[PDB]
């Protein structure tokens, strides 16, 4: 199903957080 390939599109996200401590 699509939507469930929209799940994996969110994660992408979270891993563009790490980075954002070096920043802090």
């Amino acid at each position: 199903l699509l939507l469930g390939i929209g799940i994996l599109v969110l994660l992408i996200i979270v891993i563009l957080g790490v980075p954002l401590i070096i920043f802090t």
